[PDB]
């Protein structure tokens, strides 16, 4: 026996070093979902241009790691919905990603932060 419940969160991708928009924010769907399922948080996303998103880990505030899955890797879409570990509470993840678009030779590792709209919620 398990539960879920979910709603949705927006965000916003910012620069390193600013609250600038980020072109990363971009590439994400929007708004995002808070999943609860058996009692564990996650932040589901969906990457836009997805063969070009190459890595993408997550980190907390704290410079915690947060597990990243694939839910759906999706080829004919060219998307990729993952799952984020996260605690309630969270208001910003740090992303280091590493994006390559090989055919004008674009091959960059980048730091952004992820804004919650507001804080992720506990769940019923
Ligand atoms: C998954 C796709 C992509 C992601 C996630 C992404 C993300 C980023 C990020 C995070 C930066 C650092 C500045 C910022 O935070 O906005 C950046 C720089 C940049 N990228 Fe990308 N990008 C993507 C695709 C592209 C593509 C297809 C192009 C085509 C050329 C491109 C061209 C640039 C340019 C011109 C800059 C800024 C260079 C400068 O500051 O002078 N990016 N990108």
């Amino acid at each position: 026996m398990s539960q879920a419940t979910s709603q949705p969160i927006n965000f916003q991708v910012q620069k390193d070093g600013s609250s600038e928009k980020s072109a990363m924010d971009d590439y994400m769907q929007h708004p995002g979902k808070v999943i609860k399922q058996n009692n564990k948080y996650y932040f589901q996303t969906v990457l836009n241009n997805a063969s070009f998103w190459k890595e993408y880990k997550f980190y907390n505030a704290n410079n915690q790691e947060l597990a990243t899955t694939v839910v759906n890797d999706n080829k004919k879409a060219d998307t990729r919905t993952i799952n984020v570990a996260v605690e309630p509470g969270y208001k910003s993840l740090t992303t280091k990603v590493h994006i390559v678009v090989p055919q004008i030779n674009y091959n960059h590792r980048y730091t952004t932060h992820l804004e919650f709209e507001k804080a992720i919620p506990t769940l019923a």
